[PDB]
């Protein structure tokens, strides 16, 4: 559970930054820095936040591509009947976020287009809650909550980059098919080297730089493409992983929380976190994402589609989506992508639903697994 | 094997035929004179393609460099209390007597007075890689002997470029990198063992001094100074990256410096301009500049019981490393790119025919009148 607890600092901190009289200001003009990259008649215009959250998640994701990739094929997901579960729990634990967030949002073109950030969890989040008080939890809600958590993130963003996003540059898309090209001859191939296929793997972020959602694609796709195969008893996505791992959880997404989870609290009311955007967030997380699993779990159990993990109780369930209500850094990326280029308080006060609608989330979380 | 002494003159070979033929000669031009300007903010860092990618390869090569010192000042060759002062005192040879030879021939003009470390320089990759095309049964100490006494020239050449024939930077970035010094040895200190956690610090280190190309370089061996390399618990953390390093340099970081710098169009050129104070300066600097003032060193410091004759060798066969020794190349492309910048854009390319032609004349050399030997 450490790095949960060295997450929370991170935004703690970004709190601290973006509220103290001293921190604010330097805190806001950095991120907001111009970042004009010219490259003869080549420029690429982001701010400092973009390219940071550009650079952070395509790590992230990475790690996640491997642990996909390892999942579909040796862990819950490698059979279509032991994925059955996860997966129905994750189109329920969409869906349902989404009608209530859609709910409140339904009259205003311009916030409905974040439907699904309410959708989304902070796996590092809602693993260090468990681990928290996880001194003999099921170890396969583990197992659950990593891969209900991963299909709903993994599709948001594939979601999100197919119809909800801008059009690249037709020179962006030759070269990320050459690139996926060479990554998909280097697989065939046999080669093993994790270095080539980060080498090619930069060429496919830089090509599609422009556009954050796809350079976190770049992640996901390089690492589906990294052998897992076990020659002479090594594994190169499993050693990838192994390396990833503290990288993540201890610099990736303390960076992430550290630069994104910072919003003023001066003005912020009551009536302010009521109106459509932070309620339908706070909805969305606190009540549609553990109704939606529960949901959907429950619907497959009684209609014969359902499998069922060792020692489920499917109390434990609920109560685990209750968990996933925590949304946190992933949702506050979903809203990056999805407030980008509009008014500047959108961003901000989907920030302060997703906190508000996280914390509850975690304690309410808390007090029912504490009690079992 | 030789392989990456090949791979090396595979990726010169095509840079020349990049530089010549009129299909490429426009592409390949236009592209290393490609501006590149980031912009943060108020901050702004002006320079070509070419140095963007020289200051990025060449700070990864120094790395594996600074990892090479160390082993081999600490628990290797070279070592310390005058264990590889021969060498040393060599070293110091190859250097005076390139240089005088080269001012010799540009003494009148100040312009290219500055190029006199040109043929001061050594590329280790493939004097050695012609080491090995003979490589059956030559003596093991006779490879360690170059790739030390090339490593001497190399650091301190770029060590006094970047003293005094350097450009200033900001008061601002030579805090950021003294900074990043001193996290660097406060990892060592507690005995920090992440091999990544030092180069992030090091990425630190090299965009403060990215304006500077010399000091970026520079970086380079200081992180490689300060990585662990105690063997506690089976593991060494400075020769596990080397053996991950090693294999990069040579077949990509190497290649793509050589392709990117070795393409001089040879349109033009005479006899007459290749016999200029430039080029033949750097010829004769490197084809008898590094033999004569290896061997004369060495001469000098054998007869005066300084230094030990190492085993396996002969002072005959050690001449032959002199003769091998004026192989510039990579090396030397990169130390005239350092002192003909922000000047004539011609200089360079006069240069670099006085390197490839002086090497070439340096292999040739060295392989037919060692083979006898
Ligand atoms: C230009 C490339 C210069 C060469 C280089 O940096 O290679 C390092 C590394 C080489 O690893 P490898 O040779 O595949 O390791 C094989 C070992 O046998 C097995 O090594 P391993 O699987 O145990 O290690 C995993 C490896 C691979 O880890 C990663 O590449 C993760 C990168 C994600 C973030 C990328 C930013 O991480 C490292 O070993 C880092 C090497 C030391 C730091 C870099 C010097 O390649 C890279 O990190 C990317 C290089 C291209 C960057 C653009
Ligand atoms: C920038 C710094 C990149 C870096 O540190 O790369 C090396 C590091 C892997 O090195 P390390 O985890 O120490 O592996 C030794 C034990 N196998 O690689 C990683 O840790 C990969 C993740 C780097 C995260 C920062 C990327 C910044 C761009
Ligand atoms: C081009 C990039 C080449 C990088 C070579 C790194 C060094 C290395 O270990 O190579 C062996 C490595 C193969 O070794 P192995 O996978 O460990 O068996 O070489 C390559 O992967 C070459 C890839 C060439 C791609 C051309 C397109
Ligand atoms: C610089 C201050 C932080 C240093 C952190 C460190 O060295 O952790 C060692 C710690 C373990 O080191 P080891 O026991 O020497 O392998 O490293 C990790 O856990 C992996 C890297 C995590 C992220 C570090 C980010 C530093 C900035």
């Amino acid at each position: 559970a450490s790095g949960g607890i060295i997450l929370i600092i991170a935004a703690a901190l970004a709190m601290l930054m973006a509220n103290m009289g001293a921190t604010s200001g330097w805190y806001h003009d950095f991120l907001e820095t111009p970042v004009q990259l010219r490259v003869g008649a080549l420029e690429i215009n982001k701010n400092m936040l973009l390219w940071i959250n550009d650079a952070l998640m395509a790590v992230f994701f990475l790690l996640i591509g491997l642990e996909v990739k390892r999942e579909l094929m040796q862990g819950s997901l490698a059979s279509l009947r032991q994925a059955a579960f996860p997966v129905i729990a994750a189109i329920g634990g969409m869906i349902v976020p989404a009608l209530l967030y859609l709910a409140f949002n339904y009259s205003d073109p311009v916030t409905r287009e974040g439907w699904a950030i309410p959708a989304a969890t902070d796996i590092a989040f809602a693993l260090g809650v468990l681990a928290l008080l996880g001194s003999r939890v099921p170890l396969a809600l583990k197992i659950f909550l990593m891969a209900l958590a991963i299909i709903d993130d993994l599709g948001a963003i594939v979601i999100i980059a197919l119809f909800y996003t801008s059009d690249l540059s037709i020179v962006s898309l030759g070269v990320a098919a050459f690139a996926i090209a060479v990554l998909a001859l280097l697989n065939l191939c046999g080669v093993r080297r994790t270095g080539v296929y980060i080498l090619v793997g930069a060429v496919l972020w830089t090509a599609v730089l422009k556009s954050g959602v796809h350079a976190t694609l770049a992640g996901v796709i390089v690492g589906f493409f990294i052998p897992l195969k076990e020659k002479h008893g090594r594994s190169p996505a499993k050693r990838l992983e192994h390396v990833l791992h503290p990288w993540v959880a201890y610099l990736i997404l303390p960076l992430f929380a550290f630069a994104n989870a910072g919003v003023s609290l001066q003005g912020v009311t009551i009536d302010g976190l009521t109106s459509m955007l932070p309620l339908g967030i706070i909805a969305g997380l606190l009540i549609g994402r553990p109704l939606g699993i529960s949901l959907f779990c429950w619907l497959a159990l009684r209609f014969k589609l359902a499998h069922l993990p060792q020692g489920t109780t499917y109390q434990q369930i609920m109560a685990v989506g209750i968990l996933c209500g925590i949304g946190f850094t992933m949702s506050i990326f979903i809203a990056s992508l999805a407030f980008g280029n509009v008014d500047p308080e959108l961003i901000n006060w989907a920030k302060l639903g997703i906190l508000i609608g996280s914390l509850l989330s975690a304690v309410v979380g808390y007090s029912w697994l504490r009690a079992r």
